C-alpha cells in the first residue's frame, strides 16, 4: 500500500492526541456560541478548520480543546468559564462522537469505544486572575493544562512575544507551577519566554508540555523551543507538541512576516493594527510580495530535529487548528494529519515511533501528572499564598 494508506492504518490503531485546537474561540468570535450556526455534525469547511467528519478523517482520537481568552480585555475569568461551557456543550451535543476526558484512563476508554477524548487546556495565566483558588476551580471544571502566558507578559511570567518582565517566573509564578503540580494540571510552556521555560523546568516536579510549539533551531522565532530546552525534556519527562503555524515553521514565512510588520511600521501603523487603512497597506505589501506557503515537509523538518534533540518519547502534535488563519499545504484542516504521518514514514520513522508521537507520549505525560499529584496531595494541603505575599506590593 501507499504511505498514505499505511498512515491511515497506523492512525486507526494509535490516533492523534492533538495538543491545541481553538474551535471554542472560533465559535465565540464567529457566532457567539450559537452552535446550531456552526454545527460540527455537518460540514463546516467554509468557516472552520474543524468539524467531526474531518476530525475522523484526520485520525484525531483525542483533542485538547483550547479555552483561550484575550489577555488584553477585562473579565478573563468570566470569558474562560464561557469557553469551558462551550466545550461542555459540544460534548453534550455530540455523544456519539465525543467523550469528556479528565484522565489518561479516560483517554484510553474513549479510544476503546471509538470516541474522541475531549480535554481542555487554558491558554494563558491571565485566566486565573492571580488567584490560586481560581486555578483550582479551573481544574475542578476540567482544565488539564494551562499555558503560563499568552502573547503578553502577566504579573508572574514572561511571554516570548513581549519584553523581559520578571525575568522568567516570579516567586508567585513558581508558586503557580507548584500548585499546578499538586493539582495535576500540566504546565504548558508554549508562548512563554525561554527564561520562563527554564524557570518552569527548574521548579516543576511533573512532566511539562508545549501544547503548540516547534523548533527554534530549525526556524528562529521566539514562539519556538530552543535546543537547550528540548534537551531537558528527557529528564523532565515532558513533551513538545509540534505546531503547524506557517510563520513559525517556515523560514521564508518568518522572514516575510517580519518584513510585513516592518512595512506596517514604515507607514506609521502598529504591526497589529487592523483598521481599513492599515489593511490597505498590508494588502499592497502582499501584492508585491506574495505570502510564502509551508508544506508537510516543513513540519516534518521540525519533527526530525526535535526527535534528534528531545527524543522520540518527548514529541507530540499540536496543530493550532482554528487558532491561525494560515496553514501548510497538505495540512489545511484537521483532516490533514495522515499526510504528515505518511511523510514521516517516507523519512523512515517506525510504527512504534509514530504511535508515541500520536498517542502514547501524551497519555504517559497526563498519567505522570496524575501520579505526581497523588504524591503532593497526600503530602500537603493546597496553597493559600497571594501574589502580594510572594512578589511584594
Ligand atoms: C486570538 C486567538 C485566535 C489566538 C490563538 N489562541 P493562538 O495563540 O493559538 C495562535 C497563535 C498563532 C497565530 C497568531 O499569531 O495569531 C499562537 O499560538 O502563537
Ligand atoms: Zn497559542
Ligand atoms: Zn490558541
Amino acid at each position: 500500500m501507499t504511505s498514505l494508506e499505511k498512515a491511515r492504518e497506523l492512525l486507526r490503531e494509535f490516533p492523534v492526541v492533538d495538543g491545541h485546537n481553538d474551535l471554542p474561540w472560533a465559535l465565540r468570535e464567529q457566532v457567539r456560541y450559537d452552535l446550531d450556526a456552526r454545527d460540527i455534525a455537518a460540514d463546516q469547511s467554509a468557516h472552520l478548520h474543524t468539524d467531526l467528519a474531518r476530525l475522523r478523517s484526520g485520525g484525531v482520537g483525542a483533542q485538547y480543546w483550547s479555552v483561550y481568552v484575550r489577555s488584553d480585555l477585562p473579565g478573563a475569568v468570566t470569558a474562560t468559564l464561557e469557553q469551558i461551557d462551550c466545550v461542555r456543550r459540544l460534548i453534550d451535543r455530540h455523544p456519539g462522537e465525543l467523550r469528556a476526558a479528565l484522565t489518561a484512563a479516560d483517554m484510553e476508554a474513549a479510544r476503546a469505544e471509538g470516541r474522541i477524548a475531549s480535554l481542555m487546556g487554558a491558554e494563558g495565566g491571565h485566566s486565573i486572575d492571580n488567584s490560586l483558588a481560581t486555578l483550582r476551580a479551573l481544574y475542578a471544571l476540567g482544565v488539564r493544562y494551562m499555558t503560563l502566558t499568552h502573547n503578553d507578559n502577566n504579573a508572574w511570567a514572561d511571554s516570548a512575544t513581549d519584553e523581559p518582565g520578571v525575568g522568567g517566573l516570579s516567586a508567585f509564578g513558581r508558586e503557580v507551577v507548584r500548585e499546578m503540580n499538586r493539582e495535576g494540571m500540566l504546565v504548558d510552556l508554549s508562548h512563554v519566554a525561554a527564561t520562563t521555560m527554564r524557570d518552569a523546568l527548574d521548579t516543576s516536579t511533573a512532566p511539562v508540555i508545549f501544547s503548540h510549539s516547534s523548533s527554534r533551531a530549525v526556524c528562529d522565532h521566539p514562539r519556538n523551543i530552543p535546543d537547550d530546552v528540548l534537551e531537558r525534556l528527557s529528564a523532565n519527562g515532558g513533551m513538545a507538541m509540534v505546531t503547524f503555524v506557517p510563520k513559525f515553521v517556515l523560514q521564508a514565512a518568518v522572514d516575510w512576516t517580519a518584513e510585513a510588520d516592518d512595512n506596517m511600521r514604515a507607514h506609521g501603523f502598529h504591526h497589529l493594527d487592523s483598521s481599513p487603512e492599515a489593511m490597505k497597506v498590508h494588502a499592497a505589501f502582499e501584492e508585491r510580495v506574495p505570502r510564502p506557503v509551508a508544506t508537510v515537509s516543513t513540519v516534518a523538518d521540525h519533527l526530525d530535529h526535535m526527535r534528534e534533540v528531545a527524543g522520540v518519547d518527548h514529541l507530540g502534535i499540536g496543530g493550532d487548528y482554528d487558532g491561525t488563519p494560515f496553514t501548510p499545504d497538505g495540512l489545511g484542516d484537521v483532516s490533514g494529519y495522515p499526510n504528515l504521518i505518511a511523510e514521516l514514514l517516507d523519512r523512515g520513522w517506525s510504527q512504534s515511533d509514530l504511535a508515541k508521537l500520536t498517542w502514547k507520549n501524551a497519555v504517559r505525560v497526563l498519567d505522570a501528572a496524575e501520579d505526581v499529584s497523588r504524591g503532593l496531595r497526600a503530602a500537603r494541603g493546597p496553597s493559600n499564598a497571594t501574589i502580594e505575599q510572594l512578589d511584594g506590593t
